[PDB]
DNA sequence: CGGCAGTACTG
DNA sequence: CAGTAC
DNA sequence: GCCG
């Protein structure tokens, strides 16, 4: 259960995390892969055909690996852009994504303050760079808790039938949560509905809710704060969503976001597809025609083992 | 080589 | 539609 | 980046 690859994935995530800021989406995410590989092999890597022999690691990786292994370093490090750390710096602001990042050092800018003033920011942006540092500690997990539960008592306040269940690394048992995800949904036919739009006015005039980032139909992500002083601004999202869907979303929104895909693709190759709302047969198509048949699932079990797949439970699910 | 999820909001 | 995040 |  313990990463006996360290001094090699710390090295690896450095080189990740550079393609990702820089937008290198699809190559940052192989490396990704790689990296939990190596996370969760029972030894130390020892040799270019072991790596190899790892599914997530080819030729090139398995290089980079071996460097690390026999050298301590990775010449491909000593290359990376200056500009880098700053593009890490804006896109760790909430709605500020690569190309925002890369415009705005187009633009010379260099720092928080720079972006404060100086640039054009959407209001979600705003919201992100005035809350930059509470948002990018993780909370105690008790904090998580405290959280859930106003959002649990707000809710049931409208229907008592209501469940709410924080899902995220706190579902998969962490001691920390970067931010907290309350779905919420009812037993009963469906309850359900109707109820969103006034539990986010009373969490909001209640003092709970300090800003809103997105507000969907069913689907909410803000910015909450608990009573008292020198609590911290902490990121929330609240999902509602129909009973039948209660077991997909309960696995989707409690990831973790490399487990959910690794699901995706197991069910791809069983010509299925899984999606926060249903594990479905395949589409009809031409090109994209229609919807494929739902495959009820009531709860995460049912959906493992659509997939001939032994049950994970939220803790032993980082990837 | 192409796919690596599909969508849902904001502007 | 481009960009961002779930 | 990796994989079929
Ligand atoms: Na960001």
């Amino acid at each position: 259960a313990t990463n006996h690859n360290l001094h090699i994935t710390e090295k690896l995530e450095v080189l990740a995390k550079a393609y990702s800021v820089q937008g290198d989406k699809w190559r940052a995410l192989g490396y990704a892969k790689a990296i939990n590989a190596l996370k969760s092999f029972h030894k130390p890597v020892t040799s270019y055909q072991e790596a190899c022999s790892i599914p997530g690691i080819g030729k090139r990786m398995a290089e980079k690996i071996i460097e690390i292994l026999e050298s301590g370093h990775l010449r491909k490090l000593d290359h990376i852009s200056e500009s880098v750390p700053v593009l890490e710096l804006f896109s760790n602001i909430w709605g500020a994504g690569t190309k925002t990042a890369q415009m705005w050092y187009q633009q010379g800018f260099r720092s928080l303050e720079d972006i404060r003033s100086q640039a054009s920011l959407t209001t979600q942006q705003a919201i992100g760079l005035k809350h930059y540092s509470d948002f990018l500690e993780r909370m105690p997990r008790e904090e998580a808790t405290e959280i859930e539960q106003t959002v649990q008592k707000a809710a049931q306040a409208f229907n008592s039938g209501l469940l709410c269940v924080a899902c995220g690394s706190y579902r998969r048992g962490k001691a920390t949560c970067g931010d907290v995800d309350v779905l919420i949904t009812h037993p009963d036919g469906r309850s359900h509905r109707g109820i969103f739009s006034r539990l986010l006015d009373s969490l909001r005039q209640e003092g709970f809710l300090t800003d809103d980032l997105v507000k969907g139909e069913t689907k909410y992500l803000g910015v909450c704060r608990l009573p008292g002083p020198g609590r911290r601004h902490r990121r929330l999202d609240i999902i509602v969503v129909p009973y039948s869907e209660f077991a997909c979303a309960l696995l989707y929104f409690t990831g973790s976001a490399h487990f959910n895909r690794s699901m995706r693709a197991l069910a791809k190759t069983k010509g299925m597809s899984l999606s926060e709302h249903a594990l479905s047969t395949a589409v009809v198509r031409n090109c994209k025609v229609g919807p494929g048949r739902v495959l009820p699932t009531p709860t995460e079990k049912d959906v493992f083992r659509l997939l001939g797949l032994p049950y994970r439970e939220p803790a032993e699910r980082d990837w």
